[PDB]
């Protein structure tokens, strides 16, 4: 029997934009992963700490919209090897952090690179169409 | 303590937070219907399109992590949406995705009326730009 093709995934916009997303991680892993023995969620997570410190584990989910169980997962993980610590409350440890001075300043150094193949009217376009689907687009589809 | 990465401002930030919110509200459809977790309809969407597929080269196509991919397969196979190392939907995995993919079609469409034609084809040219010369660039 036919089998009729219902999304071309490949011209489907979460699709483009989950993929996409999903490479720039990988490739920012590249500077702690190995190094760290550090997972993607994992790094989330302390860089959420960084910004916003006393976070729950459900609030980190929420703002990232990840996974609550992957989430709850990396946090476990990062308590037993002492990175973060509770008061519930999560916070950085000095351990994190000194994890976290160290791996920042090359993950943005990665982002300039990957941004820098924009103009900045470009890079003004992108983040404003992107504002745009977040704070206008994302209502419209329930 | 120094915040070194302002994560509100930072490009791949939004861009996974954005990308996490169309999908969770795409998840709303066969979430409620199946009972079906994100991986597991990306999965689905991708043995739809190539038959045949393995773990591997989903994982390759999509960038997912090969170990959540894998445990979808599993989920998917216990629950007899799909069968066997080639991977294809059974008739009970065809019929989620005939019934799920035109409702998720639809809720894609509400959420980019927000441009216009041009806008779109806008947005599709930069993110182009981004995978094509940005990704190189970063390693
Ligand atoms: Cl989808
Ligand atoms: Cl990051």
């Amino acid at each position: 029997s036919p089998h009729p093709v219902l999304l071309n995934l490949e011209q489907f916009l979460p699709y483009r934009l989950s993929v996409l997303s999903n490479r720039i991680s990988g490739n920012i892993a590249k500077v702690y992963g190995d190094r760290y023995g550090m997972a993607i969620p994992e790094w989330r997570v302390i860089t959420i700490l960084a910004l916003y410190p006393g976070s729950s584990a459900s609030e980190v989910s929420d703002r990232t919209a990840m996974d609550k169980v992957a989430v709850s997962r990396a946090v476990a993980r990062l308590l037993e090897r002492g990175f973060i610590r509770r008061e519930s409350m999560l916070a950085l440890s000095p351990a994190g952090r000194q994890v976290y001075e160290t791996v920042a300043p090359l993950v943005n150094e990665m982002e300039q690179r990957l941004m820098s193949v924009f103009s900045a009217e470009e890079q003004q376009t992108l983040e404003r169409l992107i504002d745009r689907l977040a704070k206008d687009g994302l209502p419209r589809m329930a």
